[PDB]
C-alpha cells in the first residue's frame, strides 16, 4: 500500500504490533534497559496508529527498514555504549540496515536468568500480567537476537497460558513448575534446530540443504507432484538463506508469500493444512511448519520399476543428475514416513555411488542390479538401535536408563569431562523417555529430531575445549555420517585410568537434604569418576558396588547420628569396593 506500518499494524493488531516492535528492539539494543525499550514501544505504536488514520501523513511513506533505522538512530547513547555500531547510524539506509546487522552480538554476557520463587512469580503476574510478561519477552529476546521474533511470541503465549491456570490451582508449585520446564527445553531445542539448520546451510551449502527439504517435505506432502515439491524446496531455501542473515523483515515477508502460496495451492499439496489455512497471519506458517504427515496414495508403484529394473536409468540420470537423484528422494522419502530424514540422504548418497560407477561400464543394467540390497544394512542399523535401546528403557526407568548410558561413554571416550559426560547422558535419556512412548511407525524421527540438537550441544562445548581426536572426527564429519560416526566409538583401550582420589568418594548428609534431581546429579557424578578410575569394572563388578552403594544412602539417610554413619560406613564401602575392584 501506500505506508507499511499502516498495513502491518492492520493484519497484525495493536497486542501483536507491539509485542513483535519490543523483541526486534530488544535483539538489536541488546544493551539498554526495559524501561527505555517499552518507550520506544509506545513511540512507534503512536506513529502507527497516525499513519492507521492517515496514509497520507508524515513519513507513513518511509519503508519499514528506513523507520526502524531512523529510531535507532536515534538513541542518545547510541555511540557511548555500542561503539561501532553507531558509526552505521551514518550511512545511506540499505548499507545502514545491513551495517546493523553485522554488529548483532549473537551471543553477549547477560547474566544467566534465574527462576524466582513460584510465589513470588504468581503474584507479580497478578500484580501487573502486562509488564511481567513484556519484561520476560525482553529477558529473553536479548539474549537470543536470532531467534526468529513470531516463534519468541508463541513461547510467550503459552508462558501468559501456564500462569493463568496455575496461579489459581491449590498447589501452584507442582502445577506451574513442570510446564516452565517443558517451555524451557522446548524453547532451548526451538532455538538450537535455528542456529543448526543455519550453520549447516554454511557449511555444507545449497546442494545438501535441498537435499534434506525434499525428503523432508516428501514424506510431509506424499501426493504432491515432484514439480510442486522441488517449487516449494526452492523457495524455502531462499527463505532460509535470508533468515540466517538475521534481517527478520524480509524473513518475515518471504515466509508469508510461501504461506500464501501453499494455502492457495492448499488442494494440490496436502489435505492436512485446512486448519492452519485458516488462522491468522501471524500463525499461518509456524502452523504450517509443524502440520503432520498427509497419507501417502495406497496405489503406489515399486521403486525398482524406474529406478532399478528400467533400463536406460542411466540415460535418464545423465539428462539431470540431481534432477533425477531428487526424483528418488522424492519417490523414496514418500512411501517411508518412517524413516529419519537423513537415512533417506544416505540411501539416495549410496544410489548415487552407484550410478556413479555402474553407469561407466560394460553392461550398466545389471552393475546397479543389485542396489537395493545396498540399502538393507544401512536402514536395519538405525532401527536395531531403536528398540535395543527402547526395550532397556523399559526395563529400567528414565534414571537407570541414564546410568546405564553413563557407564557405556564413560567407557568410550573418558577424556571428556565429567559435568559434560552427565549431561549429555541425562539429555539422551530424555531422548528415551519421550520417543520410546511413540509407536515403531513414528519412532525413528523422533530420536533424529532430538538427537540431531544434543549431538550438536555436544559438538559445540567440545569445538571450545577439544579433548578427543575421535570426537573431533565424528563432529567434522558429514552431517549424514555425524549419528553413526559416534555409535561406531569403541571403548577405549589407551586410556590411563584416573588415580584415586578418597575425596570424590567422600559423602555426607547433605545428600539425604537434597532434590531428586540434585541427589541423581550427585551419584551419577561419583558414577563417572568410578568408571574413570576402574574403566575395566565388568557390568557386574559395577552393579555389585552400585548396589551397596544404594543401601548404604538408605542406612545413613534414615539414621540418628547421619554426620558419623556417613563417615564410618563409607569408610568401609570405599574399602570393600576397592577390593573388589582389585
Ligand atoms: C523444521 C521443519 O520441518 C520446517 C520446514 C522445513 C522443510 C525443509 C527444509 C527446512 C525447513 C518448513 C518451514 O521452515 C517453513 C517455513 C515457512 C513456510 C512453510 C514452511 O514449511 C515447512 O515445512
Ligand atoms: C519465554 C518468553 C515469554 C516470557 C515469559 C516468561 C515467564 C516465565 C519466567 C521464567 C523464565 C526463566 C527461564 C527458566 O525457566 O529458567
Ligand atoms: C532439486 C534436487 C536436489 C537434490 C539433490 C540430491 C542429492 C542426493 C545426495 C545425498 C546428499 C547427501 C549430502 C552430501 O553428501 O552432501
Ligand atoms: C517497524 C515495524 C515492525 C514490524 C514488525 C515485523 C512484522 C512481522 C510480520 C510477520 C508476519 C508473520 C509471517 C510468518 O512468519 O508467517
Ligand atoms: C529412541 C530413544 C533411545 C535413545 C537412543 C537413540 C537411538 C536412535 C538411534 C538412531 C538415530 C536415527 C538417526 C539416524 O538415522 O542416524
Ligand atoms: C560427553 C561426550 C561423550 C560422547 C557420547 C556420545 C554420544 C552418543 C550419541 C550417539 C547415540 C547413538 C547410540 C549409540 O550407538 O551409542
Ligand atoms: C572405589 C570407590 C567406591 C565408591 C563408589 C561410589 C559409587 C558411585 C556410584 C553411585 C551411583 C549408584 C546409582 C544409584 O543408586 O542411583
Amino acid at each position: 500500500h501506500k505506508s507499511e506500518v499502516a498495513h502491518r499494524f492492520k493484519d497484525l493488531g495493536e497486542e501483536n504490533f507491539k509485542a513483535l516492535v519490543l523483541i526486534a528492539f530488544a535483539q538489536y539494543l541488546q544493551q539498554c534497559p526495559f524501561e527505555d525499550h517499552v518507550k520506544l514501544v509506545n513511540e512507534v505504536t503512536e506513529f502507527a496508529k497516525t499513519c492507521v488514520a492517515d496514509e497520507s501523513a508524515e513519513n507513513c511513506d518511509k519503508s519499514l527498514h528506513t523507520l526502524f533505522g531512523d529510531k535507532l538512530c536515534t538513541v542518545a547513547t547510541l555511540r557511548e555504549t555500542y561503539g561501532e555500531m553507531a558509526d552505521c547510524c551514518a550511512k545511506q539506509e540499505p548499507e545502514r540496515n545491513e551495517c546493523f546487522l553485522q554488529h548483532k552480538d549473537d551471543n553477549p554476557n547477560l547474566p544467566r536468568l534465574v527462576r524466582p520463587e513460584v510465589d513470588v512469580m504468581c503474584t507479580a503476574f497478578h500484580d501487573n500480567e502486562e509488564t511481567f510478561l513484556k519484561k520476560y519477552l525482553y529477558e529473553i529476546a536479548r539474549r537470543h537476537p536470532y531467534f526468529y521474533a513470531p516463534e519468541l511470541l508463541f513461547f510467550a503465549k503459552r508462558y501468559k497460558a501456564a500462569f493463568t491456570e496455575c496461579c489459581q490451582a491449590a498447589d501452584k508449585a507442582a502445577c506451574l513448575l513442570p510446564k516452565l520446564d517443558e517451555l524451557r527445553d522446548e524453547g532451548k531445542a526451538s532455538s538450537a534446530k535455528q542456529r543448526l539448520k543455519c550453520a549447516s546451510l554454511q557449511k555444507f551449502g545449497e546442494r545438501a540443504f535441498k537435499a534434506w527439504a525434499v525428503a523432508r517435505l516428501s514424506q510431509r506432502f506424499p501426493k504432491a507432484e515432484f514439480a510442486e515439491v522441488s517449487k516449494l524446496v526452492t523457495d524455502l531455501t531462499k527463505v532460509h538463506t535470508e533468515c540466517c542473515h538475521g534481517d527478520l523483515l524480509e524473513c518475515a515477508d518471504d515466509r508469508a508469500d510461501l504461506a500464501k502460496y501453499i494455502c492457495e495451492n492448499q488442494d494440490s499439496i496436502s489435505s492436512k493444512l485446512k486448519e492452519c489455512c485458516e488462522k491468522p497471519l501471524l500463525e499461518k506458517s509456524h502452523c504450517i511448519a509443524e502440520v503432520e504427515n498427509d497419507e501417502m496414495p495406497a496405489d503406489l508403484p515399486s521403486l525398482a520399476a524406474d529406478f532399478v529394473e528400467s533400463k536406460d536409468v542411466c540415460k535418464n540420470y545423465a539428462e539431470a543428475k540431481d534432477v533425477f537423484l531428487g526424483m528418488f528422494l522424492y519417490e523414496y522419502a514418500r512411501r517411508h514416513p518412517d524413516y529419519s530424514v537423513v537415512l533417506l540422504l544416505r540411501l539416495a548418497k549410496t544410489y548415487e555411488t552407484t550410478l556413479e560407477k555402474c553407469c561407466a561400464a560394460a553392461d550398466p543394467h545389471e552393475c546397479y542390479a543389485k542396489v537395493f540390497d545396498e540399502f538393507k544394512p544401512l536402514v536395519e542399523e538405525p532401527q536395531n538401535l531403536i528398540k535395543q535401546n527402547c526395550e532397556l528403557f523399559e526395563q529400567l526407568g528414565e534414571y537407570k536408563f541414564q546410568n546405564a548410558l553413563l557407564v557405556r561413554y564413560t567407557k568410550k571416550v573418558p577424556q571428556v569431562s565429567t559435568p559434560t559426560l552427565v549431561e549429555v547422558s541425562r539429555n539422551l535419556g530424555k531422548v528415551g523417555s519421550k520417543c520410546c512412548k511413540h509407536p515403531e511407525a513414528k519412532r525413528m524421527p523422533c530420536a533424529e529430531d532430538y538427537l540431531s540438537v544434543v549431538l550438536n550441544q555436544l559438538c559445540v562445548l567440545h569445538e571450545k575445549t577439544p579433548v578427543s581426536d575421535r570426537v573431533t572426527k565424528c563432529c567434522t564429519e558429514s552431517l549424514v555420517n555425524r549419528r553413526p560416526c559416534f555409535s561406531a566409538l569403541e571403548v577405549d583401550e589407551t586410556y590411563v585410568p584416573k588415580e584415586f582420589n578418597a575425596e570424590t568418594f567422600t559423602f555426607h548428609a547433605d545428600i539425604c537434604t537434597l532434590s531428586e534431581k540434585e541427589r541423581q546429579i550427585k551419584k551419577q557424578t561419583a558414577l563417572v569418576e568410578l568408571v574413570k578410575h576402574k574403566p575395566k569394572a565388568t557390568k557386574e563388578q559395577l552393579k555389585a558396588v552400585m548396589d551397596d552403594f544404594a543401601a548404604f544412602v538408605e542406612k545413613c539417610c534414615k539414621a540418628d547420628d547421619k554426620e558419623t554413619c556417613f563417615a564410618e560406613e563409607g569408610k568401609k564401602l570405599v574399602a570393600a569396593s576397592q577390593a573388589a575392584l582389585g
